[PDB]
């Protein structure tokens, strides 16, 4: 009937100089319609614009962000989409630095 | 004394007739170990909370069954020790009883 | 360039009369440098002092606390460290009773 | 261009009576790029599964007195924010709160 | 019917060497019965036991703690009571040092 | 003996085309020393840099941000300082648009 609530508990792992593994939990409210997938966005320091990380909807609760530039800091957020619309983005993750560890 | 509520109640494997719930233990056990958990659900179109499990669930997960296809459900979980039962966790849902994804 | 933010969602499992397994998620902000490891602290009821549990940094997101006294209640908190410094401790977990 | 704002936060109550309650909240942390025009207050009674609009016109303030409560009943409350782009998700739910004198 | 939920958003102001002004918001859930009042407790560092500050229930949403010792650090928590019982305490405030601004 | 915790519940009111009134609550933990004051920072969209708004520490729990440009979006955060050091900034407030209500 309506858009779902935001995904919750966005977290990270496997941070490298060029990628990072994001993980989250599903919305607490689906808005009355099943979740079709998720939209991952990232924002780099030095730019005020949020970029889409996945082209097609991600049906998983995890996603590997790629294309990171070494030494840069990045913010991350993830939204959920159903037939009714797209949720507000989760709470922002980051700044996380693109370094090997 | 009674423990604090369970935290971070989440879901997975939503079907037309069931859903897998998962949570984390209380941050405070009130001075006595947790004996188990009490799972409750509430359907839309009805104002009463129903007990899902008969005996206490000692695990941190539980499969709710007996859902009606297409209906929306709320969920909450409490923790019990020798002293009493905690307040319920944060409410999960509305979640629609449909085969997800 | 600066200290990271606290670890988040500190939780517990596998509580025994002498040990407990702690688990957490990494800081939301690393302060510009990778996380080197974590510092686990505990505080017993009947004492107002926080104690370090691990000597060397824990690079993992989990750690088994040992040496607990039967029947006692304990508080727990974990911090993250990078080359710049140590974060504020996470939200306090506990009191958790040391019983099987 | 713009988008809906984030939900109002910290919805709380005061002056609970047999027939009314004073609701209070804080503005969204994100306005979506356009000023907040006002707020939409909703309530849900126990014994009914439907959310009801309490105010007809938008409330521009950060407070609003809900009236028409039935003595002894329990009520849930939530508030949303609206700008030119749309209406936010409702805040976290307040209640059940019983309409009774101390 | 049942005990209320904990008071929320416990905060402070007007910290002195002998007192502090506490303020909070009412429970999100009253358990089906009005809140009769609140119970303020404090715990000093160097002592492991929580002490009751007020004898009679406080019907207001604020209360001035007195009798603090200069230089000492204190923890604070507040509970709500209705005809059914007393809630879990709010989130703990402090350590706050008993010193003049 | 150590820095305080971040200020909490940073909120806004009286948004205009050139100013906004910020308000917050004191740290939950003062680190064992009184709070000397607060440091207010803002960041404009289209720029990745946080700017200090106040020169001298603000002892109050509120502050009027000025110098905003009409139509621009701004982020805000506030830190607390004692004799031991400066806290991590509070949770970020914004984006909030500089426009007359």
């Amino acid at each position: 009937s309506e858009r779902p609530s935001p995904p919750v508990n966005l977290t990270s792992s496997d941070q490298t100089q060029s990628s990072v593994q994001l993980k989250w939990e599903p919305p607490l409210k689906d808005g009355g319609s099943p979740i079709l997938g998720y939209i991952i966005e990232r924002c780099e320091e030095g730019k005020d614009n949020w970029i889409h990380c996945n082209m097609k909807l991600v049906p998983e609760l995890t996603y590997k962000v790629t294309g990171l530039e070494k030494g840069n800091k990045y913010l991350y957020r993830v939204s959920a989409e159903n037939k009714a619309g797209v949720s507000d983005p989760s709470e922002i993750l980051g700044p996380l630095t693109a370094d090997d560890a």
